[PDB]
């Protein structure tokens, strides 16, 4: 077997050391724009998010309302694919034709929306999603280092060329990144075992500390860019517990962040608002739980504290990210990724 | 004294990083067959388990019923030797003559069964076990790095040559492995202080994290194979807390796994089913406890939650191992041992 | 991004290993004098504290009474700047004209006092503080690695040359130290995220273990001294939980220590003494809490156990520091910084 | 300041890896004899303990009864010196003239006894202790790296030459060992901050993990032996929590072990047996507590569970040490120190 020289680490084991803050760096001047799909050196991505946040491909998170609320703030949602093809396509259609400053829209001013797909019924699901107006797709899986994903992306390329965008994953190392890169993925998702609803050491024992995963994948992505001239955006998926973890994820190189629990707490999540013993909560369950996979166990069902509407919470979260970015001397995500000083902290200090 | 460069680690400190999963790797096609006794390069072992699990040499685990239930699923039990020679032999006889898809049997279609022996009364115990039809023997001890085990194996070779198989142990490093290898052991057991009923730092303070122990012994076993052409199967004994620890143990190189607590929870364990305050439990005590050694203290007595019949639980456990194996791109244990990517995780992440 | 080879550590992760204690080293002969502002090689600082302790630039700590009580024992207070310019100047005036063995005074025998300033209204605040008789100033900020601090210090130099002393900070590495050094700071404060009222991983996630921060800054300060002949005193700000942390901070190279919580517990702190359920406590809130910044959240409000008058507590604390210094063979802070043997301890031992 | 490459570790962070156990190694044949005072290469120590245990120089541990009970089993007690010279000498006299298989006695068959001394009144205390019949003395201090100890040992040599034996300490590194060695100490005690009644990080913050301390001192002692031909026995003082820590301490190189809490639990300790809420306990306080030093605070007062008479407990403890020694292939302490395989374990495994 193959072993590693260092153990993996989570976001909580890191802190950012401030850099030179110049007079021009104030929150309001920080640009959080970021690329969603791959492009060549010298080019710009065909799709750029206004904010680096995307909602998870989960039944309990990304419904039509979430997609609209998030797109309005500049991010994008990936309508869950764990439902009928007709049902998912309807949600995409609804978002695209809802209108019939930081909003994320297409050339027709329609909100952008993404849709998750699987490696099984894609031949019938993809065409339906495309027809419905899906702007981007993403294969939804915990282990994306699979020949099945290569096959799915291949079918999409043969049928649509580079006209249809498709993200792939999840993977946690350079090899996994490289495989999906050569297979043609437009963006690659990072993360196995870091999700809030994931108790890896109770499931199959696969995974890697999210921080180490991102750092390793990002290094491979940059090496890949230098060899081929192709820049593939990467997504840090799961493990975001505090707002500063967002800044860390981006600083380590992730172009954008996928969150489930964070967004489930909002009014716009498709789940029921349940007042439990004085405290308002919201339902939240993983895609691996029986409560969802049937559309030993493989998931968990829980509650998250109600946080109100998405808007106010995202604004608050991003204000802190912008502020921290200025402490690090960065006005943009690329500048933060270049200038960030990231230190590991001792277990005792935690 | 001699010191080491790195501290030892337990199975809980590791996770498997996925490799390339091909279209042909699905649970039902995974082969969990594995060698039980030594053979030369180019050969196959005279005894191959259908599943890599064996029940512990304990009064509270491996009785006649356990041996039959486990052999039916492809594994093998080691009837405890902490009882009279006549009593142990009777259990072996019963298993061998019980019949008078994955079942483990001999050329006469009789279930395979093993028997534990000690370094004291083996001159009278071994012949009785052989006559009773024991398929394999195993010296039962916490510290197998002993001249006593060399003597016992030697007596067996002089009297039966290589016709009678005998495992030895336990040891935790290359030196211990090497000593029992040269002494003639057919398989070597790994593990001191990792058992669930073992509070080393309350006993004699001897031991080593199970993971480090396996990794070190496996490296020595492979070095030994390359020097002599002799492949000696090794057994990871104790410390299995979760199903994924099984996959880890195998991935690190262990050919099979010995479990006590895991099997004690089943209907077939020779202990009493005790309903305690609404919850059904089963008795479980170590071979070092006074409740067993008399056939300061040196053991513990406890209860384990009832899990029902062995069959359903083993099937469930092995389905997860097979699934994880496919995530790692492996259709067989040898392929998993060759391709596994194993990472240590930080203490904080735990 | 830039990463580090070692994780950062807090004061609690260190212990001092005794050195040779000579017959002349007894507590009463230990000299705790220390420089407050920069000087050139061969010179002495224009301002030397009698004891290496200074009270924090906080509304809940450094008021007029604190400043007088601390100056009487040899230390100095930095009147908080989070109040009106007129209000802060009045406190400075009161301390300077209060008299109208270890006391810290000027050539006119008036108690020394410091005053915090900000990077915004300094053009009006500084002149008022100077006129009021402030002996030293200090820019109050969590992230001193800012062009804003360079601008503030520059304005002070152009208007007063080196006649007005101004400390800057906070920073946590050599780069941050170097920037404020070249900018002209008279002393530099070390520390981000180590304060007792700081939950970094709930704010912006910036910071560094206080110990590592001091050690790193001190190395840069000594390198700087060797290149330019300029010795800049550094202050370890925050994170002092036990008296021995004081000895550690000094041993690692800090010239003096800034404390908030430690001093808040005293009768002289400007807060209310609140008897809560039998125990007398004192109010303590951070400068980032809403309860103070308005003169999502950015601070905490709490209570600290009443410790009585400053005098008896400081004497007790410093007696232990002096005693420990003799164990390390040191009669002065510079000798301790030169001879200290500092070891990291394992997480398990904690 | 000076820093170290590795953090210090306690005994709990180590485990012994078994070595080859030969047929002749059984508990009853294990020899636990060990040297108490220094000798030259090729020689034997003038005083050899039958068992490597000595009771602490504490009012709550080593009284006349303890000294007799321990000497009867082969160890020796150091009558506490924190009492009047007349009072301490009386206890020594009583032990020496109490008679007016493993017993530790002199050529006149009188029990051996030790006595603690301080660096202040030794000119009057030593002669009184010698006259009373003290077999060995030991300077009692937490920081033995002192010119005061050099002075005390020097006075003893000038007045008695090498006729009076005197141990010194405590120290925790090679430098401290070396200083007391050159000063003439007959044995050196190791340990600062490891005692059970020591909360270092609440006192002065001085110390070092006991394990690292012993390992480091032992290396220096062996280097010293090779340079000068003088072998100085070293004592691991404090930190023994479990019986196996004894085996560890010896394996790491300590010739003998000093224990306080361990012996306080016995009927023979000079403290009161207090039945508290059904459980019989014994008083135990440190020499630094006010309850003893007057013959801020510097010690703790507590209770230890009653263990009965010393004899049965020591026999039990040493049987486990002997058994563990055989697992390591050692029949004597020197052989264990030479053959022991010692591994550090991960924090997670603890
Ligand atoms: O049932 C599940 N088990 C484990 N991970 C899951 C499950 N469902 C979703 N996830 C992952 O967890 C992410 C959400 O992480 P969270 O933001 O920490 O809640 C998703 O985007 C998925 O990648
Ligand atoms: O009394 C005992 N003390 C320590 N280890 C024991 C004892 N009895 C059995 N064992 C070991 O523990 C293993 C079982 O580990 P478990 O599966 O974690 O319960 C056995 O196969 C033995 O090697
Ligand atoms: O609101 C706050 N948040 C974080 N740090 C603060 C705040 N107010 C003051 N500080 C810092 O904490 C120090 C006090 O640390 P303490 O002595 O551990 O209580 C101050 O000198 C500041 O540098
Ligand atoms: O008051 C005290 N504070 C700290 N250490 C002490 C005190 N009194 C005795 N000791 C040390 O603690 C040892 C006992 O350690 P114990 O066996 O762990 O209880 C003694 O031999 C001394 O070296
Ligand atoms: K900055
Ligand atoms: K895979
Ligand atoms: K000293
Ligand atoms: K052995």
């Amino acid at each position: 077997a193959k072993y590693y020289n260092e153990p993996c680490h989570t976001f909580n084991e890191y802190l950012l050391i401030p850099g030179l803050s110049t007079v021009d760096c104030i929150p309001s001047n920080v640009n959080l724009s970021t690329p969603l799909v791959k492009f060549q050196k010298g080019q710009q991505s065909e799709i750029n998010l206004k904010i680096p946040l995307v909602s998870a491909i989960m039944q309990s998170v990304s419904g039509e309302k979430m997609a609209i609320a998030l797109a309005r703030e500049g991010g994008i949602s990936f309508i869950f694919g764990s439902q009928s093809i007709e049902s998912q396509a309807a949600m995409v259609h609804a978002v695209k034709n809802f209108k019939a400053h930081n909003e994320l829209v297409d050339s027709q001013k329609r909100y952008l929306v993404g849709a998750g797909i699987n490696t099984r019924d894609f031949r019938e699901r993809v065409p339906a999603l495309v027809e419905a107006g899906a702007d981007v797709l993403c294969i939804d899986s915990s282990d994306g280092f699979s020949e099945w994903q290569k096959i799915t992306i291949g079918w999409i390329r043969e049928k649509y060329g580079d006209k249809v965008k498709v993200g792939a994953g999840n993977i946690v190392d350079g090899e996994g990144f490289r495989y999906l890169a050569d297979a043609g993925a437009d963006f690659i998702k990072i993360g196995i075992g870091g999700g809030s609803i994931c108790i890896t050491r109770e499931q199959k024992g696969i995974g890697r500390g999210q921080a180490t995963a991102v750092i390793d994948v990002v290094a491979e992505r940059n090496k890949y860019f230098e060899e081929t001239g192709i820049y593939i955006p990467v997504c840090s998926d799961g493990g975001i517990v505090y707002d500063y973890h967002m800044t860390l994820a981006l600083a380590m190189g992730a172009d954008f962040i996928m969150l489930g629990r964070y967004f489930a707490r909002f009014e716009e999540s498709p789940t029921r608002k349940v007042t439990i013993n004085g405290s308002v909560m919201k339902e939240y369950w993983g895609e691996g739980s029986s409560r969802a996979r049937n559309w030993f166990e493989e998931g968990v069902d829980s509650y998250v504290p109600y946080a109100g509407k998405l808007k106010d919470n995202v604004e608050a979260s991003l204000n802190k990210v912008k502020s921290t970015m200025c402490n690090c001397g960065a006005l943009t995500i690329p500048q933060l990724q270049s200038k960030a000083k990231i230190t590991l902290v001792s277990s005792v200090s935690i």
